[PDB]
């Protein structure tokens, strides 16, 4: 275990493509290429100061939109019908997201930077709030890193969408694998009608911007359990198995009927030899 | 720039009336026939004392209960403490506030500063379920010396399934000009949890809703879960980095969105116009 | 006089714990047979302490001990999948450890174990402990950091589904203090529902200790807090500070919940023992 890799300064202009596609069984998803849509959608990362142009195409037969949390966008990128920012069937649009660093305002106040654990999702499918689109799966993680932020080995996204994790059948996970000592990042997003409490066995994080204590000064409560509600996003990083060891470490919503009905997954933490004790 | 709050400590006095409004609604007001939902904004600087000369203008008992401020049990505003007000009655409710400081035990005593609220504790039940439903609630802000002052303050209450007891899809909308420093007080009441969301803007989840400086670890959010009696606030620079537009705020619980808990933060260009609206 | 503070930890400690049936379908944890309570006994450790829990299952159904926030190996997870439950009549030793904060090799700052936590059954009735938790097997755990301020008294309030501590509606509990006492509350939530915890006449910081660290701590100061199953938090107040003696209500603020009896009293006495208006 050596010194942490950290995020560099941003400010570069970046470009991707995104498609909205019908998937099997009435689901809909975002993808970086036609035929490539996933639920959750592709993870988008940026460094504070980066600009992102998303060349967007709706391949479906209903209007769809891309709406993002926390980042800078003009009203023309709001991704709503009210702002005439949605996309007709077979149409395209360029959505532009911007980000900025923190800094002293001319009025003496300190302007918060864009950095955080955020998300994007449809605002027009089935209702003008994207209720149907979100149900069907159009949602995905966005991470904006501040310069100096600690980088993980792997990032995993867990979305509680109504009664499902990542729109999966009950009791299907997903499961994520790590090796003891790995620095693992989780993005935790909630959607739909219901409140949840996210819980992770054998690990804990700080309730704050990065999910990690900035040092001894940081008062933030340290927690393994966090209540969340539709459109909430937070994130954190743990050292897999730290002080605990290898094992199949459950994560799950802690609402009792929710865990019983199956919103449950495994953080599978292997010994260096690839074996998991007691699993 | 950035006007700030002065040091507190004055003794202050206001009149407050509970009154019936249209259709089974009830509200607090600063003058008879002037009641509003939400009630009048009460602002204090830490150390201030507030004497409230309270008159119940209605035909049923009512009370005034406040969160976070200093009050003796006789100002609790409950039946249980015999602090409520009979129909037609008057009472003086007293709220006090204090600054932070070191205690004799060595700990750090938190001051009164923050985003708080008041509301009835006796109407319809001994928890004020009927009164709160009917609209007796209002915002209270206590400022610490040095706190940044806004240009305008707006109160948004999620009360059960309504915003400020309005009919669905009625707003309210609030207007601003790009660059204005705008304060929001966000209160929740009733039966249900909600998630408050504002397009195009973000705030720090902390006492003032703003980062204190480069060392403040607080998560920066546009979406916040809230339950009955939850109280928070923040300030934004209107349109900062995003420009003008009709910027939606709304509950993010999907059916609540769909059922009309929605409003607009209307941010005008200097010329008074809103793009896309 | 200066507050008492928590000492450095690092001792190896040991206790016995029993799971046992109580009246009317209730189940509880206890320090001695016949002694089970709901909530179960308070367990208090200093960071670095190790705790060996010598556990006996007194009941006819398998039961388990699962804990939040503390370090434990998978063999102390307390779940069926890890084969850490305890057969009826059986015994097992569960081991919880704790650690202090400090720098990692990678240069980051490792969070310590300190906090307000809880333990409960993971096993009875479903493999999430739904029956067990409903029956009352849950309890508070506090892990203190060296230097943390210590109270005169600690009280545990658990919102479990629609009850406070599995008590009948409108039964409290009520807690007594004298004006000026330093009183600690551990607030835990279990079951199916979100709640909001509210305390009249007092307030705390929403943060690790429930108290502001000093003039630079940004944490919101609150009298009202939303919580959901398995959330835990705690705080300490000076009873009656700036307010005075009185019967100070606490309750869930969801209106139907308070109307239906999730309510209790923080009874703050004058030094002579009397409470005004009560
Ligand atoms: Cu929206
Ligand atoms: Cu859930
Ligand atoms: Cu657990
Ligand atoms: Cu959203
Ligand atoms: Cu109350
Ligand atoms: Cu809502
Ligand atoms: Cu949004
Ligand atoms: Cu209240
Ligand atoms: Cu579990
Ligand atoms: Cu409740
Ligand atoms: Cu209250
Ligand atoms: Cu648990």
């Amino acid at each position: 275990m050596g010194p942490a890799k950290t995020a560099p300064a941003g400010g570069e202009v970046k470009r991707i493509k995104l498609y909205a596609e019908r998937l099997g069984g009435g689901q809909m998803g975002y993808g970086l290429e036609k035929g490539k849509a996933t639920i959750p959608g592709p993870l988008i990362e940026l460094n504070e100061g980066d600009t992102l142009h998303i060349e967007f195409e709706n391949t479906m037969d209903v209007p769809v939109s891309l709406h993002v949390h926390g980042l800078d966008y003009e009203i023309s990128s709001d991704g709503t019908k009210q702002s005439r920012s949605d996309v007709e069937p077979g149409g395209t649009r360029t959505y532009t997201w911007r980000t900025h660093v923190p800094g002293r305002r001319a009025d003496g106040t300190w302007r918060a930077g864009s950095a955080g654990y955020w998300h994007y999702h449809d605002h027009v499918v089935g209702t003008e709030h994207g209720t149907g689109g979100i149900r069907n799966g159009l949602y995905g993680p966005v991470i904006v890193r501040r310069k100096g932020d600690v980088l993980p080995d792997r990032t995993h996204t867990i979305v509680f969408n109504d009664m499902t994790i990542n729109n999966r059948p009950a009791h299907t996970g997903p499961d994520f694998e790590a090796t003891v000592g790995d620095r693992v990042e989780f993005v935790m997003i909630t959607h739909g009608e219901y409140y949840h409490t996210f819980h992770l066995h054998g690990h804990r994080w700080a309730d704050n911007r990065t999910g990690m204590l900035t040092g001894p000064d940081d008062p933030s409560q340290v927690i393994d359990n966090k209540i969340c509600g539709p459109a909430d996003s937070f994130g954190f990083q743990v050292i897999a198995g730290e002080g605990v060891g290898a094992g199949a470490w459950m994560y799950h919503c802690h609402v009792q009927s929710h865990s019983d009905m199956g919103m449950v997954g495994l953080f599978l933490v292997k010994k260096p030899d690839g074996t998991i004790p007691g699993y």
